[PDB]
């Protein structure tokens, strides 16, 4: 049912500096993992080109934020090309080796944790403001599985019981508590004009009721 494996040594660390050290500048967690959704809705718009029945399993192509103050949750879904369970488990991690370690010298050498996506580790800036992190996805070729981890070295793959998602990828940040101005409409706003004002596919807000 659930496996749980342990992050590559590298990611770890990435992983204890970013949720350790004091940086102010949080709001860049968002605007990494808008660009991580344009990448995959990129992938999945050039294979659709060459196969158009791979948009069988969808053809809009788009991304949702989702703030939800109830449960303190931002999520970030996409439909893009969603990953495989070689992705999650073994395939991304092995691809991230690189740039995480040259990002951590890079940090020694005095950058900025703002630098983090220039290495194609963007993604974990989310453990900036999320305690723990769940990822649902869904790539034509495999099942829907839901990646989960709340850091301490440690992710959980499991295949997904709950709602189909067709194709794409749900990033369900559980926000720390003090972290609660990214589910503030006015702050997803501000965040979205000044960092991903040039995406090349729609970026929906869904307004709280
Ligand atoms: C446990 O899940 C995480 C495993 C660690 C890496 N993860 C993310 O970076 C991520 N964050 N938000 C996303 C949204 C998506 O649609 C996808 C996606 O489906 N694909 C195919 C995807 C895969 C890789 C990239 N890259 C971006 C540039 O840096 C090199 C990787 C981009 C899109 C992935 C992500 C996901």
């Amino acid at each position: 049912e659930v496996e749980t494996f342990a992050f590559q040594a590298e990611i770890a660390q990435l992983m204890s500096l970013i949720i350790n050290t004091f940086y102010s500048n949080k709001e860049i967690f968002l605007r990494e993992l808008i660009s991580n959704s344009s990448d995959a809705l990129d992938k999945i718009r050039y294979e659709s080109l060459t196969d158009p029945s791979k948009l069988d399993s969808g053809k809009e192509l788009h991304i949702n934020l989702i703030p939800n103050k109830q449960d303190r949750t931002l999520t970030i879904v996409d439909t893009g090309i969603g990953m495989t369970k070689a992705d999650l488990i073994n395939n991304l991690g092995t691809i991230a080796k690189s740039g995480t370690k040259a990002f951590m010298e890079a940090l020694q050498a005095g950058a900025d944790i703002s630098m983090i996506g220039q290495f194609g580790v963007g993604f974990y800036s989310a453990y900036l403001v999320a305690e723990k992190v769940t990822v649902i996805t869904k790539h034509n070729d495999d099942e829907q599985y839901a990646w989960e981890s709340s850091a301490g070295g440690s992710f959980t793959v499991r295949t997904d019981t709950g709602e189909p998602m067709g194709r794409g990828t749900k990033v369900i940040l559980h926000l720390k508590e003090d972290q609660t101005e990214y589910l503030e409409e006015r702050r997803i706003k501000e965040i979205v004009k000044k960092h991903s004002q040039f995406i090349g596919y729609p970026i929906t807000l869904f307004v709280e009721k």
